[PDB]
């Protein structure tokens, strides 16, 4: 469970270095919303990452960064986040994903248009 949060933290790094180049491809192709789409995934992906390095349960995490989102003004993105967040928490702990599986599913899911 810790072990888990440190994988999903490792997962959540590489996965915010990887939404800067899509930010940078879109906004060099003028593409403002694909850029936008992968903003909002930038700040998701942010906020999970910070409340797992505070210790939060992956549960909580996932609640309180939907709540994150939608304070941003994100409240669509945020719900998808919220509902996928739910479903990947059960497959999560009952072993149907790894760690980067659901950091993943996570962040891009919602990231859908």
């Amino acid at each position: 469970p810790e072990q888990m949060a440190e994988e999903i933290r490792q997962a959540l790094e590489k996965i915010l270095k990887q939404l800067e180049n899509e930010i940078e491809i879109a906004r060099n192709a003028g593409d403002d919303e694909r850029e936008d789409r992968y903003r909002i995934a930038y700040l998701a992906a942010l906020e999970a990452y910070r409340l797992l390095a505070e210790g939060v349960r992956i549960p909580e995490a996932v609640q309180r960064a939907a709540a994150y989102l939608a304070s941003m003004g994100y409240p669509h993105y945020a719900e998808l986040f919220r509902a996928k967040g739910e479903e990947l928490v059960k497959r999560l702990l009952e072993g149907k994903v790894t760690g980067e599986e659901f950091a993943r599913q996570l962040v891009f899911y919602p990231a859908q248009a």
